[PDB]
């Protein structure tokens, strides 16, 4: 029998996803990071155990995205501390043992001010890092998916710099594929431009080349931003040259007729641009702030609608951004320590979508 799946078949099998957020991804200059646990716990989550990482499966999830920030464990030439790599591998091994997919990435390394935000002039360091990650996991089967980076924005003037992005994503593909083994054919998730739907689906976006034809595209679904990611208690502002401060109005509800038409239009854009061309779409983060004044029925309806579209559209999936508890982050859905969901109806909706009902 065939022992390979196409890119679309792989994302279809990946089912529903969930992120292990605000854990291996943490960073902050204020913390002197000397050991893995120093980074892992610095935002308020505990050191995760096997049960904390894989129990999500019983709620209908088949993919764990494992966001990892690497810079504090890289020496001056980009070599990754062996203990850090071992701790990353341990979590990957838990996910794989549970029969789930793992998406492993390079996360806050690309934030403005961190090294990967510099663009193509750090390609050498990016290749050094991915060579090490790729070699560490080269033998892993196709339930391990590697994601080039997270949310990077490169510009030249006020135009988006798709060339710099492509230089980096192509270096990622070439480096991973070049190591051979199962890296020759595993699904690779390619970052969109700032994971932005509009920019990634624009005519300027430049997908990298892959002889294996085993690439997916990464877009993050925080649309509309005023509902999903804008604080209600501390709204976003802008200030003019004379000191007048303007509030950008946050939204607390979602679900009007035009809201649904906007979501459908977004999926259609992604379908025509990527899935219809054989490139599946991993919506590697979706979420809504949970510690603000967002209407709880609207949070539930938004996630239900979005995951339902990801289930209805061939070659798509959604991956929930979740920080576990409100002393550790701002989007809290499943408390991995207590095995309890904050909203039982959010939980039930995931179970039902996963089951096809
Ligand atoms: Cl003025
Ligand atoms: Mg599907």
């Amino acid at each position: 029998s065939s022992l390979q799946k196409t890119a679309i078949e792989t994302v279809n099998d990946m089912g529903l996803g969930w992120n292990l957020g605000n854990t291996f991804d943490c960073f902050g200059t204020w913390k002197e990071i000397k050991t893995p646990d120093d980074q892992i716990t610095m935002w308020g989550n505990v050191v995760p155990t096997e049960e904390m990482v894989v129990t999500i499966k019983k709620y209908g999830f088949n993919t764990v995205r494992f966001p990892v920030t690497w810079m504090n464990f890289m020496d001056d030439s980009g070599n990754v501390n062996a203990e850090w790599m071992s701790r990353v591998k341990e979590v990957v091994d838990w996910i794989i043992k549970a029969g789930m997919y793992c998406i492993l990435n390079v996360h806050h390394d690309g934030v403005s001010g961190n090294w990967l935000s510099q663009g193509a002039s750090v390609k050498t360091k990016f290749v050094t890092l991915w060579t090490q990650i790729a070699n560490e996991f080269k033998s892993y089967d196709d339930h391990l998916v590697l994601e080039s980076m997270n949310e990077v924005e490169y510009k030249t003037g006020n135009d988006f710099d798709f060339t710099t992005l492509h230089t980096l994503t192509q270096a990622f593909v070439d480096t991973v594929r070049g190591t051979g083994g199962n890296n020759a054919d595993r699904l690779l998730l390619i970052s969109g431009m700032n994971t932005n739907l509009e920019q990634t689906c624009s005519s300027g976006y430049k997908m990298p080349t892959d002889k294996a034809d085993k690439l997916a595209i990464s877009i993050h679904y925080y649309l509309p931003p005023q509902f999903t990611v804008e604080s209600d208690k501390n709204p976003w502002t802008w200030t003019d040259d004379q000191g007048v401060v303007h509030e950008i109005t946050p939204m607390q509800t979602w679900g009007t007729e035009s809201d649904y038409k906007e979501m459908v239009t977004n999926y259609e854009t992604m379908k025509v641009t990527f899935a219809d061309k054989g490139i599946p779409v991993i919506l590697g983060e979706v979420g809504v702030l949970t510690e603000e004044q967002k209407d709880k029925d609207s949070i539930r309806e938004f996630l239900y609608a979005q995951y339902s579209f990801s289930a209805a559209y061939d070659g798509f999936m959604s991956v929930l951004w979740d920080t576990s508890k409100n002393t550790a982050g701002d989007m809290n859905f499943y408390n991995r320590e207590t095995d309890k969901w904050y909203d039982e109806k959010i939980r039930d909706n995931f179970v039902n979508i996963a089951a096809g009902v």
